[PDB]
């Protein structure tokens, strides 16, 4: 079955946001394959934003405090999830009824990420989920 | 004053949103007229689907009960539409919507709502004759 | 399984709840067996209501549930019976219902108490056989 | 910081929606930062409405607030949607959710800057 | 009609829950007749808590509701001062709020305990001619 | 700070419950400081319901706690212990748990009861060192 990864940033947790962003994806209709409370080191962080090396704040902020990562899992997840989170400036494209759109202000803070791709879905899950 | 069917598919009942797109279609000011759960004969899956002529569609909607419903109101038809979401519920059906909610995939989308004035008489007919 | 009959009454219908309602329903984990918007006759409402004949009540009960329609629903599942009264709260939604019940959280007065929910297994039989006669 | 001014209309009062519109605007990381529930003058409303009504806002009791955050002036404007709340407004609105007719569109967010200043300076003269 | 007097304490505010509480009273079917933001002066803060004169906390209620902005409203309608109380809940919010309530349902300290409404139809008159006087 | 044990069962991941089991917590202003779906092993299942052991139901507490995966996690914040038992509801869903509870809300019987909280600060201590144990 189709899987993605899905990453709450650490503005979600500050937030109190991890409930409602797990909610949105259950009521979608996709599961919780995996899930995990995590901080990111330094190693981990570069290794996920390796597509943006040409980035250094998004290093920074992933690290600045602990983040949630899930596997999940079902038909069409990985742009299910990407409909469900919203484009990437909150206010300026993300849709009302997405969850950029429905509790964010600006792209730096934006909330959560979704793989964008099945090719980085693959490469996401087996750095954040090795074994999954 | 303006009035639409709508169908709660198979889909819709067995994930336990019967509630959910009620309150919607509620939320959005409008009003049910009439409502019942009910069975779905093939010849009435034939003629609710006329304009599809599609196995699927008929399939699926005698594969268990639905909802069906009279929803009244000013531009009823298309709130109604606007709530239900385009038909791709991932590709098409905008966040926010039933289909773009809680919904994968077209075949299983959840519910219907008539497309059009003409649609709306034809299948009301259809499904609460004598309403 | 388990079955109970669930009303929604007419000021439900008139304050948009019909949708609140059936998810709350839903949410416990029950199934909506049969389900149907309706307007009731002074037979069904003298029937429905026989066991309130001694009652000062009686007679407003009578009229109120023909004032408007009204949504029917067999609600079915593991203690459906008990399960549905939780949910509805008790009769005096600000001095018996409980917060987070559809009366505690909905509704103001007795009279306008928006739902009904079969108290017993007897009494869910009886009304069951009287709404749903061929359920 | 940036602040907006934010109206509900007598229908959003007479639908029992005050609370679901302010959630909104709180969920979205916006602050309240002023809210009066008031009855409106003609003088008022004639000021309110120039650019662009005066019957309807005078018809019953409305709230405004000011708004403020980080871009919160676009920011209330997606909240609320496009002014047809079935022809244009987004489901996933405040108006696209909840409402039918331009009429009756439950709320207004200033939609500049300078508006904005201006209708702030008319509902909260002092703020 | 009967009316009673609702605060959001400063920590309702803080905590963007002012919608929340506010939509929790209108699905009650309660009408809010009047609504402000506001500061607390010292000599309002005294006033409001008066009753809480000879408690230990009596100081600490006072530092509070003037620590930060307040809404006040005026919540109007059928048996609305125990509706209000109900919505709210017990003053401990682990230890006597019931879940469902606002209380039970956001708070955890007695000090931090979101809102209040009035306790009795003296009470909300006292409490509305003090926060609303000329409503 | 107060810290406690919170498992999301079997049933409770089954019926997507966990966003919102999660956000009950998260709105009742305490914070997740651990969370991990995993399998449980008999081991740790005989461990974690060992003081039930001489119970009639100790067998299928075990069994179904190892019949899919669930969801623990760590919940800290004042008073934390007493507010996920009061957030949570009694154990039996319909008899003794709350409207406006998890159990309450959402569940019907013993068996299938969606969530666990620590019931004590002796337990709360014994459970976190058990399912967290470098915590």
């Amino acid at each position: 079955t189709e899987r993605t990864l899905v990453l709450i940033k650490p503005d979600g947790i500050e937030r109190q946001l991890i409930g409602e962003i797990i909610s949105r994806i259950e009521r979608k209709g996709l599961t919780i394959a995996a899930l995990q409370l995590r901080t990111v080191s330094a190693e981990l962080a570069s290794q996920h934003y390796a597509e943006h090396e040409g980035f250094g704040s998004l290093l920074e902020f992933i690290t600045s405090g602990p983040v949630v990562a899930a596997i999940v899992e079902g038909t069409n997840a990985i742009a299910a999830v990407r409909q469900l989170a919203g484009g990437t400036d909150p206010v300026q494209a993300a849709a009302p009824g997405t969850i950029r759109g429905d509790f964010a202000l600006e792209t730096q803070f934006n909330l959560v990420h979704g793989s964008d791709s099945a090719e980085s879905a693959q490469r996401e899950i087996a750095l954040w989920f090795p074994g999954a």
